[PDB]
């Protein structure tokens, strides 16, 4: 913790001015009483300039995230395949830090917006800060960095109104996905459950590029990183996360922060596919062309190692926000690949933290530090923290006996480019044909989810698409739809009342691919973190009897329970009045409590007919839900919520009720609620 | 060093980027051995970045300058005058910085421009920084912090063509001077010996302003700021000068630098005028007017302590260039006056550190940040290096118990206001009356200089007169200077061919003031660092000889000795083609070498009559020369200096030359070589 | 110009703030005639904000020079080697802005330091501006540009001391130049008469690098551009440019502002060597080390038009 050196403790001592001398800060100097304010106050003005100047640019993209610190561990000597010093030795422990984020959102936006999510990891290792910047979403939008204005303003709010916010649902967005065809990937991934994560801890990472692992002696095989989650994969549906949005902007933050809190903090197994440089062209595609997976079937992946979060940042500005990832980051044992949309991003990330930053030493602040020693060069420059002792700072030097020294492959285990790698033909500005299919994979994502995933899928762009006001638009849609498939072009064009173009089969297909589906990746590992809600009554004593034995139940088995009622008392955690189903993963009313179900309700402590709602929104929204305590038909027939439902408990004995309940909440969604088209 | 937790070593390791990564930074990476660069190089990236952004905004007045740490030791118990804490104890030390400057010149510019210096200082007490930004003349151009870009776009270059640079000698600056008289009392310091002192060290320190110091207690009296050099005073002469800005421009910074490292470290005493709150106006004029000086005869210097430099910085950059002071650093036990110069000063150097640093934590670099905790709610901003701990940052608390507490005159030893400052009457933008006589004290700084040193003033003015092409500018400013003196005014027009216009008498005068003049105070009191010059030749074993001798004999009283000949070898410091007497405050000739003194003289190895003009400069500017060996005539002959002249010096024994020629480096300048007008 | 659209007149009316509400800047709001200056003083604070505000950081090299404006006119049409427009017909015009300089100094050193000198062009063309950033001097000390802050860093100033300013006279330069023989032919061009020019207007101007002219039907030539002086070539000797660089830190500034207000604004026939991309190692060297010259024994200049500088800046930081 080269963040702990940096720490300042406040809680002891005399208000200073930022250079040590005693102040006070609650009053202005006045020339009298009721005077006029003086230029002479010093205490006022170095107070609110600090104010003044306390905003830096948000990223370009990825503005709206949050992080933690924890720590990667090897499970191996990897000096097979990579001379990458964090993965040399079993069991050797490297800190990280980690940003989860939105990708189109600026600051201050939902958590729960649809949209593609970052993921980017430093590994503080001893040869350097390495960064994996990844997404959850394995394949990207563009093929060219170049192309990467045009996506982002195609997505971003329309600029003369800066409508809308965080959201794909306008013209611009469709207008660029349908005439630039290589977004089709992508956008069916953010149109799955991809797009709306239960959590950050609930959601992969990938790199998206292929890299290269380079051995010390030269020798390279092509990768991709897979960050896979221990917790498993879950996903919102989008009339949930809609409210989720509005009810708790910071929904993805506070689990993530409450996770690490409680000692729950989220794993994932660090792999990667690994294939011969042979192969780049040996699947169909092109391992350059960053809107392909590499099929699992065709290449397994190797697990690496553990990465664990496990500690909040102590200030979430001088973490989080000033954070400042670069694919740059580069160790030995790693090299890059003529991918160009990752070539582009090399010169992008180097150039953009002088904006976030307003100078060039940006490395020097804490969370940017490596954990080694630096030599180089490099002096002078806005906000230089070092006092340089070198008074020679060049190379060829003899008056500093020739150091700092060339580190390369042989010498001080310098980062080396892969020896094998070469290029030949003409200086082109031209896209590779190996390039052009940009259908075929978007079709294998589509085959390979359930029914019901294929619905909702359906279901995001039929929603979106009838936002988009262009009619002209909305046919160039349908067009490039259709060329994944016809299916999905009917289902889309039935809700805007469009017809579908005759079906176009050059790049349809009937394959599937293991592990891109959610909803068929079988019950959650655990269901410690997960949220019950327990809707209660101060009304019958016997209510708040009932949610107290419940309580100690389900806290047993590590779930994080939330007791509702009309009014705070002991045992309580939330009114009414502040509680939603959004807030909850399962639903459960103690039959105690059964009167605040009735139509005729009515409180001035809350709005006309949440209890109900909750219970009732839950179900819609594919919860668990379910009534402990004997007499449950009142409620489930107030909700019209059938008894005999799947996902639906009904039990007097707490023991039994709490053992099919947690079944409940491993299935996580109950998908035989929601209608399929025909 | 107070800044070695901050130190970088560099003196052994291989190359890094600025993440720990090692790197090569000699090649480029390319597509091929006579390919394009790539894109993906990233250490070239990272490098030229950093180089492309190395340099800040120089600053808006004073960007010429050179410091040193040092040491600051108070000579008593203070409590009888001031809170202050870095004078509350006998012998008790504070670290210092101190920055020395021009004004007007660009960070490029020469040291040896006639100009106002400044004098700022640093102390970094136990109670917080405290700077005293000063100058070495103690009155200022103006009376008025607003009208400050108004006197600095006049002396600066004509912004069309950004000509001329570091000098008043062009018709914006007069046009100015002559238009705003209370400019009077500093350009008669200007254009004095003090416009042109012969280093830092030889140069005094003030504050300008009336301060006020405040007891514990509550009770104020004013104070001016005086730091009075303990190596004497001395300047240059004009035309001196000229050749030393074009043959070193760095000889003020170099001269420090070098004093520094002989430990020959500069001193000064640091000094108050005292007087009593009921005396700002008793001494016919007012103390908020910073265009006058208290004569010591009305107010004796009480000295308060010992300023002694001694270490030179590590870098450059990071430490001189980087150091942002304030008056606005203030400590417990001193306070403002209204003069309205101070108080829009305070506004300014909060408010242009933004410029320099980019941002604003400022306050955090190295060379700015305290001695003692921080304990503030300033948060946030670009560049932010602390991890703030309390997460309750607003006052008033509870949930971070309050603290940091409040500051004040009765707790935790808070600056506080002087209490007994008040204000009366309307809010106004006019001038006090008392601040309307530009003329007296500019005459009694005259009348209080030496009838050379009068010509030299005389002679400055009508240098820079000369050069303004404007007749109607011209008269202009002889109308000012006849408000001063008659004499002047007619001694300038002499040299422009105006008439003077007639005397106007009202604020003539015969009145004087100890301890203003430079000629007049006296032998310097060391002669320790001073140049001497010793001119010798290869041609004779004889002359190299005698030059050893003189070395040592000069060496062993501190005197810094540079042999000139033709080449190097040993014992021969510099050639006779890179020596100039701009280099020495002293010459002396072994007459082993008085062949190079001829008029037939020449080498290929120096200019024509190189080593005569060195000689003759020497003697026309003032300084002591002489002959060492016996045979005296040839070279005096040669060079036209007489043998019986004050100041030169011919004997055959080494041990009476030193002795005879020591007296006439104290002496310093020999004045009876300039002519007088009448 | 677009330069006539930005110029503001002050040759009459009363003083406004930013926002044009007239106001005075000469005496500071106060509490009394002898009080505290207020906060609420606008007219203070706008001044002072823009004055503290002024500096902007000097150009990392070639931070001391000087600018004018001028026309470059064709000779020729030269399609049949170039399809640059501002090449395509006799007598075309273009607007032209050049900036000379020193390499080492800060801004405010003199212009008569011994050092390479910057001469760079801005043809504001009609397909967009086009610039040749060349020196006086027609070959570069490195070979590559990585080498770039080992150069920079060597010649300027000892870092811990900031001197000498100005100057390769010191051990770091010497040091870097004999440890990096690339930098022999810059060393010797600098160590010359072309190190210490009479004017900028004495000097020539090269782009250094071999380029290419490319026609409208692809196929290339690989060029040298050379701005040869039309007032002849002349220096300093030494030891009056180190007087010189005394008595008058602006003499290159001013020379080249009085020659153009005089109505003796310098010329320069803008030329190149031009021969064909086989011929990039058949002259002894590469033709991509920009340490080499092209003697003129095998390559000539062939003149493609007149560089002329006839009118100077209105506002010297604008400009
Ligand atoms: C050419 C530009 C460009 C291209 C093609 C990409 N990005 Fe990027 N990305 C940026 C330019 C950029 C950026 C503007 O440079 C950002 C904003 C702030 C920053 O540090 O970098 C950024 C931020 C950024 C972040 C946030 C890092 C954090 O939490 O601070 C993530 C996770 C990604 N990107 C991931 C990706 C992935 C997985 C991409 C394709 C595979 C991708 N970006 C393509
Ligand atoms: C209203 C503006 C204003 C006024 C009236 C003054 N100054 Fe000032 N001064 C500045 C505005 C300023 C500044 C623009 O704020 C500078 C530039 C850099 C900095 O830190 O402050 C500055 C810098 C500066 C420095 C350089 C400090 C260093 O080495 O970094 C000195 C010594 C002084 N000044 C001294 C004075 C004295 C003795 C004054 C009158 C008694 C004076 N200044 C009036
Ligand atoms: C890799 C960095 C690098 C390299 C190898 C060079 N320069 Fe450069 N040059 C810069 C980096 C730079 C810079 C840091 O980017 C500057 C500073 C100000 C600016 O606009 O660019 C610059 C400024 C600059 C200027 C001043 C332009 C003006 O008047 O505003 C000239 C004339 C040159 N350079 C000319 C050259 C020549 C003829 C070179 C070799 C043939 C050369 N430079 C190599
Ligand atoms: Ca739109
Ligand atoms: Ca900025
Ligand atoms: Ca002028
Ligand atoms: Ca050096």
């Amino acid at each position: 913790s080269p963040l702990a050196a940096y720490e300042v403790d406040d809680s002891t001592g005399y208000l200073t001015s930022d250079v040590g001398g005693p102040i006070q800060d609650q009053t202005s100097l006045k020339a009298g009483i009721r005077g006029p304010t003086l230029l002479e106050d010093f205490m006022f003005r170095q107070k609110i300039q600090h104010f003044d100047h306390e905003r830096v640019p948000e990223r370009a993209v990825h503005a709206r995230g949050a992080g933690a610190h924890g720590t990667f561990t090897s499970y191996a000597d990897w000096s097979n395949i990579t001379a990458a010093s964090f993965l040399n030795a079993t069991g050797k422990q490297t800190p990280v830090f980690v940003r989860f984020s939105t990708v189109a959102g600026s600051r201050g936006s939902a958590d729960t917006a649809r949209d593609v999510h970052g993921f980017a990891t430093r590994f503080y290792t001893d040869e350097g800060n390495f960064d994996i910047v990844g997404n959850n979403i394995p394949v990207f939008f563009i093929q060219d960095a170049i192309q990467f204005p045009d996506l982002i303003h195609s997505v971003k709010p329309r600029p003369d109104n800066e409508i809308p916010q965080a959201a794909t649902a306008h013209d611009s967005a469709w207008d660029f996905f349908s005439q630039q065809p290589s977004t089709m990937h992508t956008l069916f991934w953010a149109m799955s459950g991809h797009g709306i994560p239960r959590s950050y801890r609930h959601m992969d990472g990938f790199g998206v590029h292929t890299f290269r692992f380079v051995k010390d002696d030269g020798s390279s095989k092509l990768i991709k990183w897979h960050f896979k989650s221990r917790q498993g994969k879950a996903s919102l549906v989008w009339e949930e996360a809609q409210v989720l949005s509005g009810k708790n902007a910071d929904f993805h933050r506070q689990d993530l922060w409450d996770a690490i809190e409680s000692g729950n903090g989220p794993e994932w197994d660090v792999c990667v596919q690994i294939v011969d440089e042979s192969q780049a062209q040996a699947f169909g595609f092109d391992l350059l062309d960053p809107t392909k997976i590499i099929p699992e079937e065709y290449a397994p992946l190797t697990k690496l190692g553990l990465l664990k979060l496990d500690r909040n940042p102590t200030n979430y500005f001088a973490e989080t926000e000033q954070v400042m990832f670069q694919p740059g980051h580069i160790v030995r044992g790693i090299d890059f690949t003529e991918d160009p949309l990752l070539q582009g991003r090399l010169f992008s990330y180097l150039d953009t933290q002088l904006n976030r930053n307003g100078g060039p030493n940006f490395e020097q602040l804490p969370i940017n530090m490596p954990r080694v020693p630096i030599h180089n060069n490099n002096r002078d420059g806005a906000g230089q923290m070092f006092i340089h002792r070198n008074k020679y700072p060049y190379t060829p030097n003899t008056l500093n006996s020739g150091y700092p020294r060339q580190a390369n492959q042989n010498a001080g285990r310098g980062f080396f480019t892969a020896p094998g790698r070469t290029a030949s033909g003409a200086l082109v500005r031209e896209v590779s044909p190996t390039f052009n299919d940009h259908w075929s994979q978007p079709r294998l994502f589509f085959n390979s989810l359930t029914p019901v995933e294929q619905q909702f899928l359906v279901n995001a762009m039929r929603f979106e698409i009838s936002l988009v006001k262009s009619e002209e638009v909305k046919k160039n849609v349908l067009t490039q739809l259709n060329r994944v498939s016809h299916d999905v072009a009917v289902r889309v064009a039935a809700a805007i009342g469009l017809g579908a173009p005759d079906a176009d089969d050059t790049y349809y297909h009937n394959n599937k691919t293991a592990g891109v589906s959610i909803v068929g990746s079988g019950p959650l590992p655990t269901i410690k973190t997960l949220r019950v809600g327990i809707l209660a009554t101060t009304s019958e004593s016997s209510a708040l009897d009932q949610a107290a034995q419940l309580r100690t139940r389900l806290e047993k088995d590590g779930l994080v329970v939330t007791v509702v009622a009309e009014t705070l008392r002991e045992g309580v955690d939330q009114t009414y009045s502040t509680a939603d189903a959004t807030g909850f993963d399962g639903v459960v009313v103690v039959d105690g409590a059964a009167a605040l179900f009735a139509s005729t309700a009515s409180s001035p402590l809350f709005p006309t007919g949440r209890p109900l709602q909750i219970f009732v929104d839950a179900y819609r929204w594919g919860k668990p839900v379910g009534v402990c305590g004997g007499k449950s038909s009142e409620v489930l027939d107030a909700a019209d919520v059938p008894e005999d439902g799947d996902g639906v408990y009904s039990e007097e004995s707490v023991d039994m009720f709490v053992e099919e309940f947690e079944k409940g909440l491993a299935t996580f969604r109950f998908t035989d609620r929601f209608a399929l088209d025909s």
